[PDB]
RNA sequence: GCCCGGAUAGCUCAGUCGGUAGAGCAGGGGAUUGAAAAUCCCCGUGUCCUUGGUUCGAUUCCGAGUCCGGGCAC
């Protein structure tokens, strides 16, 4: 029953600023919960905290992967669980910060044990999709596992491939393995969510930030990655907002003005989904990004002195 | 100045053999178990620029005006 804090929130919601200000009055250690901040070399498009901020408040799980190696909600959970153990072992409190809700969830509720990704069976699935379409595969999942086929839409290639993969590797069906649940988070958690008061102030912040990034050398950063020659668009790192568009721009597929437009829209569509996650998230305390930055007080009380 | 194209959804455009119109993008909502900043589901009424003419009926055809792209000319 150790204590832990979750500081969730969409992009451009001032999450980071709040976490370090909290580090000031609470014995907390920061753990980054972000599928893109894990990459080395991806610093400005990911809104990664700068060296000075990191100097003040060290973050765990930052720069732990090369953009060529994918991460997962499961690896995060493992690494997070371990990091939390270390932190609480030192008499302090884990403060998990980020906007990757699926990770927060996997950590909180756990994940039913399933086989990890197998490049080989996925290549075979991709090949059969190019030949017969994702339809033949959905019709095949329908035979072996129809609970899943009713949930997964025939147009969702990621989930479809995933449900077949699990079966082709284990022989056991996806709905069957998921009957066994994962280990819940053995902590007492205080969950907070912070966002600007209006959807449109969020949009303004997203737009002005994108421009600050371009002004800070974002293009140069993405080019260094483009020049490596070993990265591609089926990699999570290259599909990150901003990066995917800039990649299209470097490839000569779109113009500069067009890249800026799509990056901003992509960032807004991302924010919109993060809010969809937070809506209905159980036990969440809402805070406000706009000036109520002095929201550390609501935190202060919900968590009470520690 | 003259000629030729455009002008229809917040943007880029289709379309209507004349019976008041629909895609994509933007935007909104919702899913979400090892790629998740991903992947996917659902939501389309707008003076069809204006004005005359023909017509039961015009955004649609024809004239004219206005604005926007080009071209010709100075
Ligand atoms: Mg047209
Ligand atoms: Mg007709
Ligand atoms: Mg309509
Ligand atoms: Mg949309
Ligand atoms: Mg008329
Ligand atoms: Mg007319």
């Amino acid at each position: 029953l150790p204590k832990a804090i979750f500081l969730m929130g969409p992009t451009a919601s001032g999450k980071t600023a709040l976490a370090i200000e909290l580090r000031k009055i609470l014995p907390v250690e920061l753990i980054s919960v972000d599928s893109a901040l894990i990459y080395k070399g991806m610093d400005i498009g990911t809104a990664k905290p700068n060296a000075e901020e990191l100097l003040a408040a060290p973050h765990r799980l930052l720069d732990i992967r090369d953009p060529s190696q994918a991460y997962s909600a499961a690896d995060f959970r493992r690494d997070a669980l371990a990091e939390m153990a270390d932190i609480t072992a030192a008499g302090r409190i884990p403060l998990l910060v980020g906007g990757t809700m699926l990770y927060f969830k996997a950590l909180l509720e756990g994940l039913s044990p399933l086989p990890s990704a197998d490049p080989e069976v996925r290549a075979r699935i991709e090949q059969q999709a190019a030949e017969q379409g994702w339809e033949s595969l959905h019709r095949q999942l329908q035979e072996v596992d129809p609970v899943a086929a009713a949930r997964i839409h025939p147009n969702d290639p990621q989930r479809l491939s995933r449900a077949l993969e699990v079966f082709f590797i284990s022989g056991k069906t996806l709905t069957e393995l998921t009957q066994t649940s994962g280990d819940a988070l053995p902590y007492q958690v205080h969950q907070f969510a912070i966002a600007p008061a209006s959807r449109e102030l969020l949009h303004q912040r997203i737009e002005q930030r994108f421009h600050q990034m371009l002004a800070s050398g974002f293009e140069a950063e993405v080019r260094a990655l483009f020049a490596r020659g070993d990265l591609h668009t089926d990699l999570p790192s290259i599909r990150c907002v901003g990066y995917r568009q800039m990649w299209s721009y470097l490839e000569g597929e779109i113009s500069y003005d067009e890249m800026v437009y799509r990056g901003v829209c992509a960032t807004r569509q991302l924010a919109k989904r993060q809010i969809t996650w937070l809506r209905g998230w159980e036990g969440v305390h809402w805070l406000d990004s706009e000036k109520p930055e002095q929201a550390r007080d609501e935190v202060l009380q919900v968590v009470g002195a520690i």
